[PDB]
């Protein structure tokens, strides 16, 4: 088969399906090609499911330790099966919402894997067999990443990735997660709270090491207190599997360790996918790092091609790729737009209990990078709201530039934080500093209220601290 | 007893003792004169307990009528009792914090009661007997307000108000809740929770009479589906105490009708605390409402004399009684403020489930005002959160000015929506449009996602919706 359109956009994913849509609202002819997940990681296997699952354990956190303080009383269990029945339900109806939205805005949906012929034209094997030649004027790359594996080893019955793991039904009584990022810290959570087993090993001195120094030792404290273990600055050299176990060698000042459970998952990082779909007959020029590079545009060194989400591998996130869809296509149509930046600058969010939320400069990167930096920092056991619900633990810290009061980053670690970032992220992109934040009045009683007393602290004294 | 300060504070709540602490810090010799409640009723009888009632009443609906959906073997109990005790622990803790915070900032404690002599005269009869003189600069009264009854009926062992409920361990296995605001909604959802057989009976046509008419009607479904009887548009004519009963006769559309039930609350309003310390002595002048008037620096008619938090009326909420003490106190000190404006414009939020949260005027109040309105409106079933934690209700809408897409007002209604308030306020207070607004990039998975896609409505098109 044949045809022709003004944007076609490889991949499903949030990335890809957000662009498609701003582009058929610019009035571009668009297509979007996806043999496999409509939505792509996110709402298949990832976002989307894992916090269904993080809900149904923190009811479990709930209850088995805090059903005292409650007043709860009774004899019960939690099914990880309905758990699991509940996360694809979830993921299957928010599946059907992508493809409302293709048809809404009149998106031609192919269904197959393309590859690049050349820099204008796809050649796409069709899911229902067939093949079909499909040319633009632009195309947008979405492809995703994948799971990079420990050196040395590989995925077998008992080592696993997110995916086969996200999809299992039934739980093991052990598992040793290599990798202290949120994904391995989500699923160390969830397994642990319904009674698997759990030692979570990381190369790197802290967990979660992407957050400030504050918050690793914060969320290292309450997962050893559910009952993880933890190991830090540890290095893991091979992995074993004998079917009724699985060995897990690993490395600490030069000693060498031996650990054993009956599963292993691998979650240590993602490498952008670049490979099998002729990127080389487009053209399309890689970074050291083996990501599609691009420049603020999220333009490729073809002019008419496109690469966003984590292929490019700035800031693997799925508000991330949307935003960047948005920006390709509003450049595409030569709309008015507005570039990210640093990506450093953008929010993110780990949705264990307690939330980790953060965005902009560590207060250790912002001294790194020559600002006169002013911190202020307010734990929630001075807000009201937190003592309410129950978790009057964790913090805010806030970091801004001595100067003018401009913020650099924060860093968020409590009860459902993640929600709280917004107010942080708009005045930094539209440079509003803490003596304009101070006057924004905050509703009483919230957790957002320790918001409000950081931004009194940088510009003066906090008052209910 | 004869001292002199330069500030003196009359009441502890949430504005008197935020004013004393700002006075303190701007070098002003201040005194605080209290005889009940160190952080006034919010933090003794009304927001702080309240909040942890609320929080336990949240559990029991997760635990209870969510059990079988989130994989529950069974149904567990809730002691009331316990909660009670909880919500006594965590008020304390919060009273204390506030002998913290004034020890902190070197303010004088006056144990008693102040009466006016003069414009610059307080005489305190203190609670251990005595009596002292207190003569002032300036003074900032911050005494409060009280319930408003029924007209013509009385309290007595059965009909209460909130203090004497919310103090109560034990509960009745039914009641008459008189007044759909913000209090009878959250009394009315405990209850429920815990077993009582609950009506609220309102004179406005609609529950929650003062949010947009949208979050009213959704609002009055949840109440409903969860069991509590709603009677909007109905007037209480009498309360009769019959000791193992109450009747309440009420009327609508002239046709009267008895309710019974074992207790009655009434939470029908407050009134502004101006009677019986000596306001006539210090000539301060009361509105045709009977609250303290003030301008928008909180001066009293008398140029020396400020009125802060409910005595005034403008707005009886906590966060609002701590900002004009700011403002009070900088304009004293003479230190750079900003004054509140519009207090139509400020933040609310009511924390039954699903939080209610709002600021601004409503679509139909922004309408009937002359402004060019524009509506944007997100349903949380087509946020991927809110399936994730198992509440797919309400909705987030902005009302916006035509023009230029100034933010008028916002309104939710949906799970912890309550924390999303603080861009939108930042937005209105320091013009920033619907335009800027659109370009904020909001974390995956949040309920926050849901505002950003408003903004694109009002600047556009949503892309998920
Ligand atoms: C367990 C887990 C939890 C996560 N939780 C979160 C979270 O809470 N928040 C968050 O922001 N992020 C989260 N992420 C990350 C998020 O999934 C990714 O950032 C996001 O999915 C990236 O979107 P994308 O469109 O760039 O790529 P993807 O979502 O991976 O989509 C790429 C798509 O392209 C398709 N494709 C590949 N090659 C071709 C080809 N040649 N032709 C056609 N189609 C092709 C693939 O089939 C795939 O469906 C999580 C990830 C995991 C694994
Ligand atoms: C059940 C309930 C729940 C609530 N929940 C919330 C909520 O979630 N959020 C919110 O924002 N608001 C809430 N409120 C409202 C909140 O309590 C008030 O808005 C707030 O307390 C007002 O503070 P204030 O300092 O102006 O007055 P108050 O807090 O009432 O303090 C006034 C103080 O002045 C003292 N006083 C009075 N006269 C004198 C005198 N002559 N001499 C000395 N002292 C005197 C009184 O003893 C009292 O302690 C709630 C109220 C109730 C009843
Ligand atoms: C990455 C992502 C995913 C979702 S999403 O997973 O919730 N989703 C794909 C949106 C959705 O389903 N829309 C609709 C609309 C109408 N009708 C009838 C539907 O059936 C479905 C996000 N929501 N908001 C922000 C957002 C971001
Ligand atoms: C109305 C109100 C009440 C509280 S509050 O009820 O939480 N409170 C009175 C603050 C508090 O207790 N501070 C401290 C500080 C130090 N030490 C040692 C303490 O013991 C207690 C609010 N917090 N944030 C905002 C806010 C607003």
């Amino acid at each position: 088969s044949m045809t022709h359109y003004d944007v076609v956009v490889l991949g499903a994913g949030p990335g890809g399906y957000v662009a498609a849509i701003r582009a058929a609202q610019l009035g571009l002819s668009t297509a979007i090609v996806e043999p496999k997940y409509w939505g792509g990681v996110c709402l298949n296997v990832g976002c989307i499911p894992s916090k269904a699952l993080l809900r149904n354990a923190e009811l479990v956190h709930i209850f088995t330790k805090d059903a005292k303080a409650f007043g709860i009383s009774g004899e019960v269990t939690f099914d990880y099966g309905i758990a699991y029945d509940r996360s694809r339900k979830v993921a299957e109806g928010r599946v059907a919402g992508v493809h409302f939205l293709m048809k809404k805005n009149k998106i031609t949906e192919i269904h197959g894997y393309g590859t690049f012929a050349d820099a204008n034209t796809l050649l796409v094997d069709l899911n229902d067999g067939g093949t079909e030649s499909v040319t633009f004027d632009n195309a947008i790359i979405a492809t995703g990443s994948s799971t990079r594996l420990v050196p040395g080893t590989s995925l077998s019955a008992n080592v696993v990735t997110y995916e086969e793991q996200i999809l299992s039904r039934e739980l093991p009584k052990s598992i040793i997660i290599a990798g202290a990022g949120a994904i391995g810290m989500e699923f160390g959570y969830v397994l642990k709270n319904y009674g698997v087993d759990v030692t979570i090993v990381e190369f790197l001195p802290r967990a979660l090491p992407n957050e400030d120094a504050d918050v690793s030792k914060e969320i290292e404290k309450q997962f050893k207190k559910l009952g993880v273990t933890i190991l830090t600055a540890t290095k893991v050299e091979s992995i074993a599997d004998g079917g009724s176990q699985v060995t897990v060698t690993v490395t600490k000042d030069g000693v060498a360790q031996e650990l054993k459970a009956e599963k292993v998952l691998q979650a240590i990082g993602f490498a952008p996918n670049v490979e099998g779909y002729g990127l080389d007959k487009a053209g399309v020029a890689l970074t050291d790092r083996k990501a599609i590079g691009v420049d603020d545009y999220m333009r490729t060194n073809v002019g008419h091609i496109y690469a966003i989400g984590d292929v490019n591998g700035l800031l693997q996130l799925a508000h991330v790729a949307e935003a960047q869809g948005v920006v390709a296509a509003e450049t595409i149509a030569g709309a008015e737009t507005l570039t990210l930046g640093d990506h450093r600058m953008l929010p993110r969010a780990t949705f264990c209990q307690p939330n980790v939320a953060s965005f902009g400069l560590t207060e250790q990167q912002a001294r790194n990078e020559g600002y006169d930096v002013v911190v202020a920092k307010f734990p929630f056991t001075a807000n009201a709201k937190a003592h309410g619900v129950g978790d009057p633990s964790g913090f805010v810290k806030l970091v801004a530039d001595a100067k003018h009061g401009e913020l650099l980053g924060g860093h968020l670690v409590g009860h459902d934080v993640a929600e709280l970032l917004p107010e942080l992220t708009l005045a930094q992109r539209w440079d509003l500093t803490a003596s304009e934040l101070a006057r924004n009045v905050h509703t009483h009683p919230t957790m957002s209220e320790a918001l409000q007393e950081c931004f009194h602290g940088l510009v003066g004294h906090m008052i209910n601290f």
